[PDB]
């Protein structure tokens, strides 16, 4: 089955179904990824790296402030996370790059 | 050996090492959990029903807005993430339930 038959909370991008197919064009609120990563999702080379910096379930949920707003017949569910990095992580310099990767 | 020897981001916390030793205390900017989930983290029998909504981190790195801020020694990453989830989903309740759920804590009856 596709990953569009999933709620897209829950999808994983693959050269197969990639960034845009599960979520959307890289936009200024949905900025991660130069076209490598776009292209190959969680199958880029370099994911494995930018997966050091990326909070698991139970990190997001007990260290986000999280919203609620009601739009139509959804509720619109907000996370906020903040994570503090050494200027020397190792990983950092990467990470930095994909930032806003699709207007640099 | 400790989830404190991990980065706090990549914590997991359980009984033995809980959600105010891995993370903090419950406040208005860390908001999510009662006290059985604030005791017992991933282990509280209620934490798979919470988990049918929380992003995976392939969604999170991809479906963010992410931002950065220099905080002396050290650069704050922040991840925004916006989800639209029906009103007709049966695991919404139980996520309401536990939002700031330190505000509301239960009386004591016995």
């Amino acid at each position: 089955p596709s990953q569009l038959k999933k709620p897209r909370w829950k999808r994983v991008p693959t050269r197969e179904e990639n960034v845009i197919q599960c979520f959307g064009p890289r936009d200024f609120n949905h900025n991660m990824g130069d076209s490598d990563l776009v292209q190959n999702g969680v199958d880029a080379k370099g994911f494995p790296q930018l997966a050091e910096l990326i909070p698991n379930q139970a990190a997001l949920f007990f260290d986000s402030e999280v919203s609620t707003d009601e739009v139509g017949d959804n509720v619109q569910i907000t996370y906020t996370y903040k994570m503090l990095v050494a200027k020397d992580n190792k990983n950092l310099p990467k990470f930095i790059e994909q930032i806003s990767a699709f207007t640099k």
